[PDB]
C-alpha cells in the first residue's frame, strides 16, 4: 500500500496533516477508511478531487484557509459519520452541500466566518448527533433549519451574532441534551422556546443581553441541571422562573443587572449545590432579607463574593456581613 511522501499511514487509515500542504495528495485509494489533512495551508480543494473515496467514514479539514468548497465535494461519500471543518474562513456554504452524508453523525463548522446558512442546508442529516456552529458569523437563522436533525443531542450556537432566535427553531429537537447559545445578541426570547426540549440537561445563555425572560420559558425543561444566565441585562426575574427545576445543581445568574430577588425563587430547587450571584446590583435594605436567610442557609456554594452595591454607606461589603453590621434583618 502506498503512502503519500511526508504523510503517516496506518492501514486505511491515511494521516496528511501538519505539512504544509497547498493541496490534497495523488492519488488516494478507493478503500481509505478515514482521511485526516489537517494543519496544512489549503485554500481551495479541486472539483471532485474526494469523489473515489467511497469508504471513507471520517474526514478532517480543519485549520486551514479554504475561503470556499466546491459544489458537490462531499457527495458520494455517503459513508461519511464525521465531518471536521473547523478552523478555515468559509464565509458561504453551497447549497445541498450536506444533502448526501446521510449517516453523518457529528459536523464540525466552528471557527469559520459563515453569515448565513442555506435553506435545507441539514435537512438530509437525519441522524446527526452533534452539531457544531460556534464563532461563526450568523446573524439569523433560517425557519426551520433544524426541524429534520431528530437525533441531534448537541447544539452550538454560541459567539455568533445572532440578534434574535425564530419562533419554534427547537421544536423537533425532542433529544437535544445540551444547547450553547451564549455571546449572542439576543435581548429576548420566543415565548415556549425550550418548551419541546424535554431531555435537555444544559443550557448556556450567558453573556448574551437579554432584557427579559419569558414567563414559563423554563418550565418544561424538568431534567435541567445546569442552567447559566451570566452576564445578561436582567433587573429582575419572573415569579415561579425556576420553579419546576427540580433537578437542578448549577445556576448563575452573576453580572446581571439585579437589585433584588422575588421571595421564594429558589425554595423548589432541592437539588441545587452551586449559585453564582456576583456583580449586580443587590440593595442591602430590608428587602435583601429573604435572599440573605435563604444564603445563609444554604447548604451548597458559591464560587464568587455577594456584595451591596446600595445604599452607598453599604456598597462593597459582603451581602451576609452588612445585614448583620448594619441590623437590616433578624
Amino acid at each position: 500500500m502506498a503512502c503519500p511522501p511526508k504523510c503517516r499511514c496506518e492501514k486505511l487509515l491515511f494521516y496528511c496533516d501538519s505539512q504544509g500542504f497547498h493541496s490534497v495528495p495523488n492519488g488516494l485509494p478507493s478503500q481509505l477508511l478515514g482521511l485526516s489533512l489537517r494543519h496544512n495551508q489549503l485554500q481551495s480543494l479541486p472539483n471532485g478531487v474526494f469523489d473515489k473515496l467511497t469508504q471513507l467514514t471520517w474526514l478532517h479539514l480543519d485549520h486551514n484557509q479554504l475561503q470556499s468548497l466546491p459544489n458537490g465535494v462531499f457527495d458520494k461519500l455517503t459513508k461519511l459519520t464525521e465531518l471536521i471543518l473547523s478552523s478555515n474562513q468559509l464565509q458561504s456554504l453551497p447549497n445541498g452541500t450536506f444533502d448526501k452524508l446521510t449517516n453523518l453523525q457529528n459536523l464540525d463548522l466552528s471557527f469559520n466566518q459563515l453569515q448565513s446558512l442555506p435553506n435545507g442546508v441539514f435537512d438530509k442529516l437525519t441522524n446527526l448527533q452533534t452539531l457544531h456552529l460556534r464563532s461563526n458569523q450568523l446573524q439569523s437563522l433560517p425557519n426551520g433549519v433544524f426541524d429534520k436533525l431528530t437525533s441531534l443531542t448537541f447544539l452550538d450556537l454560541s459567539t455568533n451574532q445572532l440578534q434574535s432566535l425564530p419562533n419554534g427553531v427547537f421544536d423537533k429537537l425532542t433529544n437535544l441534551r445540551e444547547l450553547h447559545l451564549e455571546h449572542n445578541q439576543l435581548q429576548s426570547l420566543p415565548n415556549g422556546v425550550f418548551d419541546k426540549l424535554t431531555s435537555l440537561t444544559t443550557l448556556f445563555l450567558q453573556w448574551n443581553q437579554l432584557q427579559s425572560l419569558p414567563n414559563g420559558v423554563f418550565d418544561k425543561l424538568t431534567n435541567l441541571e445546569k442552567l447559566d444566565l451570566t452576564g445578561n441585562q436582567l433587573q429582575s426575574l419572573p415569579n415561579g422562573v425556576f420553579d419546576k427545576l427540580t433537578n437542578l445543581k448549577i445556576l448563575l445568574l452573576d453580572n446581571n443587572q439585579l437589585q433584588s430577588l422575588p421571595n421564594g425563587v429558589f425554595d423548589k430547587l432541592k437539588s441545587l449545590t452551586t449559585v453564582g450571584l456576583s456583580g449586580n446590583l443587590w440593595e442591602c435594605s430590608p428587602r435583601v432579607c429573604a435572599l440573605a436567610s435563604w444564603l445563609g442557609s444554604f447548604q451548597g456554594r458559591w464560587e464568587h463574593s455577594i456584595l451591596c452595591h446600595s445604599p452607598d454607606h453599604t456598597q462593597g461589603e459582603d451581602i451576609l456581613d452588612a445585614v448583620h453590621g448594619f441590623q437590616l434583618c433578624w
